[PDB]
């Protein structure tokens, strides 16, 4: 039994069944009454550990967490670890991507490079001194208009060159095969076996 | 021109890190030379403690920083001393006091139950608040001896037998240890990450 230490349904959709396929019994932290951890970390790695640790503390189960975000080159890597609250704590996925959009409206078509980052952590117990920490990243280009209805977050404005479409235009299987998250997950599963 | 602070006060670690970082092309300065005091290690993992030490140095000096958090995990002791390796014998701890304590602790542990592993995490931070530090790790299995042997290295090396070599970590040359240790492995990964960064 392993707790999935996220409240993000888009993350759950991209993780839970692949983890199950692998052979784990996955429980969403909300089912177990785990509230949101304080994300006080300055890096994806530290925040992923904090969220996994918070869930492992509450439940006494091993935990997997995901800290991820979008880094845009012209913005010096923003919104980065502040991706979820980019437009404030009114923030929704649509409000965040539209702010990003508005922010980049005068950025030339050839300067819109970006990269998604993902750190996945597996903690055997809350105080595991050697958690499995796996990361992935995924380069793309920020579009000027959203396209596609799949995925979540900034997916409609993230053009994926290798696919010739945005992340939201991919099927879930396609996106799982190549994303920052799918790359990290492959490394995590390798490490687990 | 541009310096990188080595965020450790452990001379044994400096001896094992500085020369390859210099060969790579980094201008390395030990944090003590810049007057940096030891950070408070409040982390529960090697990775968190390596990040905190790198960040403290980076903040104090305004230079990129590399830190190492490492320790010895003994199976029969449930992984102790672990992240508490440096302070194992307490507030007066020295390498010899720490290894002798561990010795004494393991006195009645049978020969087939003395397995252990060194762990190393190295971190590189461009700035104190770098959201994506380079984080590399290495581990190295061995067996705890009953008596110290060898004078090389530092820390618990005299009591860490390495089955592949048929001698303890302290009986290895500097070159032999760097080729196979938890730290040699992590450092080459870090150099690879730095180049490809
Ligand atoms: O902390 P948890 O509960 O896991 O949920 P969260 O959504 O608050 O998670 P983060 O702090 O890790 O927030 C990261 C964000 O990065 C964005 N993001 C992460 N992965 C994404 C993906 O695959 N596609 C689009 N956006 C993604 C996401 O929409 C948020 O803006
Ligand atoms: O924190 P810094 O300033 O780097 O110095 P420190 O010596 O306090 O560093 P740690 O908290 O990382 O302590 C780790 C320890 O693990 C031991 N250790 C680490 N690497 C070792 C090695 O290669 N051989 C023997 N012992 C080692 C070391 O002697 C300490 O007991
Ligand atoms: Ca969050
Ligand atoms: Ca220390
Ligand atoms: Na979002
Ligand atoms: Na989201
Ligand atoms: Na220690
Ligand atoms: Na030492
Ligand atoms: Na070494």
């Amino acid at each position: 039994k392993v707790v999935l230490a996220t409240g993000n349904v888009g993350k759950v959709r991209e993780l839970a069944s692949l983890l199950s396929d692998f052979g784990l019994d996955i429980v969403a932290q909300t089912d177990l009454g785990v509230d949101s951890a304080e994300e006080t970390g300055l890096t994806f790695i530290e925040n992923a550990i904090l969220k996994a640790r918070h869930a492992a503390k509450v439940t006494a189960l091993p935990a997997i967490a995901d800290a991820s975000g979008l880094a845009v080159d012209v913005l010096g890597g923003a919104p980065g670890i502040y991706s979820a609250r980019y437009s404030g704590e009114d923030a929704t996925d649509q409000k965040n991507l539209q702010k990003l959009l508005e922010t980049m409206k005068d950025v030339p078509d050839d300067q819109r490079q970006a990269r998604f980052h993902c750190v996945l952590v597996y903690l055997r117990h809350a105080e595991d001194p050697t958690p499995l920490v796996c990361h992935g990243s995924w380069p793309g280009v920020i579009t000027r208009e959203p396209a596609g209805t799949g995925g979540f977050g900034y997916d409609p404005i993230f053009f994926v060159p290798s696919e010739g479409k945005t992340a939201a235009e991919l099927t879930r299987e396609e996106k799982s095969a190549i994303s920052h998250r799918g790359q990290a997950l492959k490394l995590l599963l390798d490490a687990l076996r």
